[PDB]
């Protein structure tokens, strides 16, 4: 049913429906898509139903920047598949990280993928809020 395909060029038109599906806010994104380490798509025949996008230097640091499945699919291992194929390229990267809404669903899913929350190690993510 579902195809996981590595992508070399990803144009925003072909994936904008996925970001809309979550949405939206803010594009930097057109530019971002060219400057990522890797992108995989999830395909239901010809339909684009999921995306993973990794960023970073690819050696010391890799970040799971976008992980999207259409909320209409899901719970059939699409997110897992996307994660396992993309991260397979980076199995020796020094640190691999991500930031998520801290819900039981999100956290339970990333833990099933082998990720742990930073507080378990007395660490924290921080985000730039005040730029002046």
């Amino acid at each position: 049913m579902i195809t996981i395909k590595k992508q070399e060029i990803v144009k925003l038109e072909d994936v904008l429906h996925l970001y809309q599906a979550v949405g939206w806010t803010n594009e930097m994104l057109e530019q971002a898509l060219s400057h990522s380490l890797v992108i995989y798509l999830a395909l239901d025949g010809d339909a684009v139903v999921g995306l993973i996008r990794l960023v970073g230097d690819g050696f010391s640091s890799v970040f799971v920047q976008d992980l999207i499945v259409l909320p209409s699919y899901q719970r059939q291992g699409i997110g897992s598949s996307l994660m396992k194929e993309a991260l397979g390229n980076f199995k020796e990267a020094y640190q691999v990280q991500l930031a998520t809404e801290e819900t039981e669903k999100n956290v339970g899913f990333y833990r099933s993928m082998g990720f742990e929350i930073l507080s378990t190690y007395d660490c924290t993510g921080m985000i730039w809020i005040n730029r002046e």
